[PDB]
């Protein structure tokens, strides 16, 4: 009364691939790597650019070489302090229903209990997908991972603060976008806010904002803004004075988007995704208003680490798998009546390289606004 | 089967995410909740029904 | 020697479940054994012309209780010879208080469902460990019975309030239309006459027949009488059966509790015999080395943890079941049986 195992493989890996055809923006970001080491390095470093130039010495003739200032890799002399946090999982089943799907299914006792294989088998695979969105989302908009009991995936209360050092994770706004003077106008254009960081980075390679990403919508937040109104006036011809009286609030939120993503030239991506933790509140992991930039470049930061599979090794010299498992428990006989299948993995998503010369390493920000719903 | 099953249950979404359960390495297991998809519901409440009909002519 | 033998423990399971049912009695005879294959979650049923021609889960409980291993095999490996009949007469009491607390817990189902109707389990119990909660509807039109006033209300030297023998003659009169509604027994398991000896009316009506007028010939109708003459009386009064059994209830408080309630009454009107059913369903056992099969009485196996380094023995009588109402009328969805007062103050 139990399906084949390779089957059941051969099922998981193509729930798998279903879930995979689905791609992400964190997916693209963090693609998975394995690891027989799990000493769980907390950046890597990666920096050699025109902005680390360098260049040659004027040397005379005849006389020694004056040498390199080696200061790279001298202040690159460091160790990291982290550790992987695994995570493994396991579903169980009443005997009730075990009984109760062996007598309902005398007849084809393979279909009835193979779909509800691969419905486990897929919400499980969707629940750990979701767990490694939750990590790197997580550091992605805060610079830290952080835990307590009160989440609640946690009844324990594991709890492990792990900090990457990026220097200013945040930005500030001296208020929000939307704040009404006169009788309601705007704070602040945020096409020329973003303008201004990159005057700030007329000089710097790594602070022009290169893409943005932001969850819910915000557009009504841009389209309160005086300044991309008056953009969109100049942008049909239409003023409010002569031509116009009112427009809608809806040509407003059609173009403003539009209007802001032709003027500021970073690209707006939009990436609400979707989580419960038992609270019936189906979140985004972006909360409303608060938005994530990035200034160093548009591509793949980071890297998902799979740490090691612990297990119950065998008879002599061990090795450990190399990516997410599976296997099943039968309790058929025992005294605490279940049955049982687990499939966990051992991971962690590390950041990209570092700079090799100083210890400031920081691709992506985010500000805070969201004031009022 | 005529299961009378009239409202499907089936949180089968993104929505209902949760996260992993995490949990100490080397420490004693704690597993995952079952009872996340179900612990104790009624039975379902319907009359399954039927479509049957004959054509004739004389 | 630690051997024991199985078809002699299934032998033994048949005698000491044979000294368990010569143990009758009427609530036990009330929601009776049965045995299916199916359970489906069914516990509240509905169960009730010859032409002339041309809502609930099942609720399981399993006993196992361990001893100490090691003072087992510390006596089996002392009293070498002897070993196998020494250790069957504790087979034989671990059987008896198997079965001693199992009678007690499917008669302990039986009493909860009928003086209470319904079943709902706490943690809080010290019978189990976990004591997950989970409830079941009744059924009923009426759980309990309406009352004009209290019986033990006193008025004068000594005197009872309102006459049963009258409230019950004017139950009659009101069912002599619905015969349903007409009370055919009254049981009562613990003392419930004191109040029937109070009636200085039902006393002054028996004295009426026996001619000593209470003024008159005798001075004062003795209740000591009464506590087992208001029986036959009010049985020649208002005509109905009364039934008294009564059993006590191993708990961790040791209170020996009645089954029926202390006071007032358990009251049919509808039929008489077996209301309801408790179900016994599948246990879950072996799979098998070839394929399934569900268990169509309460299994018994025993567990030998000899061969583990962690060891403990101890012995199951696994099964699970069901409790079951009674059969539910076709024509209305609640079905009156059983009824009951009540004047506990």
């Amino acid at each position: 009364k139990f399906p084949t195992t390779k089957e059941i493989q051969e099922a998981v890996a193509a729930i798998a691939d279903k879930f995979n055809q689905e791609n992400d923006l964190v997916d693209r970001f963090f693609p998975e790597d394995s690891t027989f080491a799990s000493e769980l390095e907390l950046y890597l470093l990666r920096t050699q650019d025109a902005e680390q130039t360098g260049m040659t010495f004027v040397h005379q003739v005849g006389s020694t070489s004056l040498p390199v200032e080696a200061r790279v890799a001298k202040v690159d002399l460091a160790k990291a302090t982290w550790s992987p946090l695994a995570f493994k999982e396991s579903r169980v089943w009443d005997e009730k229903e075990i009984l109760y799907l062996g007598r309902l299914a005398d007849e084809v006792q393979a279909g009835v209990i193979n779909e509800q294989i691969a419905e486990s088998l897929t919400w499980l695979m969707a629940r750990m997908r979701n767990r490694r969105r939750w990590l790197t989302w997580q550091v992605m908009r805060t610079g830290r991972i952080t835990i307590q009991p009160n989440d609640p995936y946690n009844p324990n209360g594991l709890k492990y603060v792990i900090d990457y050092g990026v220097t200013d994770i945040e930005l500030p706004l001296p208020q929000k976008f939307d704040a009404k003077d006169g009788n309601g106008n705007s704070a602040v254009d945020p096409i020329q806010y973003f303008r201004d960081l990159i005057k700030a980075a007329t000089y710097f390679p790594d602070r022009r904002p290169v893409a943005i990403i932001v969850g819910p919508g915000f557009d009504e937040v841009l389209a309160d803004n005086t300044f991309v109104q008056k953009y969109v006036e100049y942008e049909k011809g239409w003023v409010v004075g002569q031509n116009t009286v009112q427009p809608p609030r809806e040509v407003y939120r059609q173009a403003a988007l539009d209007i802001f993503k032709r003027y500021t030239g970073l690209e707006v991506m939009v990436y609400d995704k979707t989580y419960r933790d038992q609270d019936g509140s189906v979140k985004y992991w972006i909360p409303v208003g608060e938005l994530i930039v990035l200034n160093q470049s548009t591509g793949p930061v980071g890297r998902f680490v799979y740490t090691a599979h612990v297990a119950g090794q065998r008879n002599g010299k061990v090795v450990y798998a190399t990516g997410p498992y599976l296997t099943v428990k039968d309790h058929l006989q025992d005294d605490p009546p279940y049955y049982a299948i687990i499939a966990g993995f051992h991971g962690l998503p590390q950041l990209s390289g570092y700079n090799t010369e100083d210890f400031s390493f920081h691709r992506f920000k985010w500000l805070k606004y969201a004031n009022n719903v």
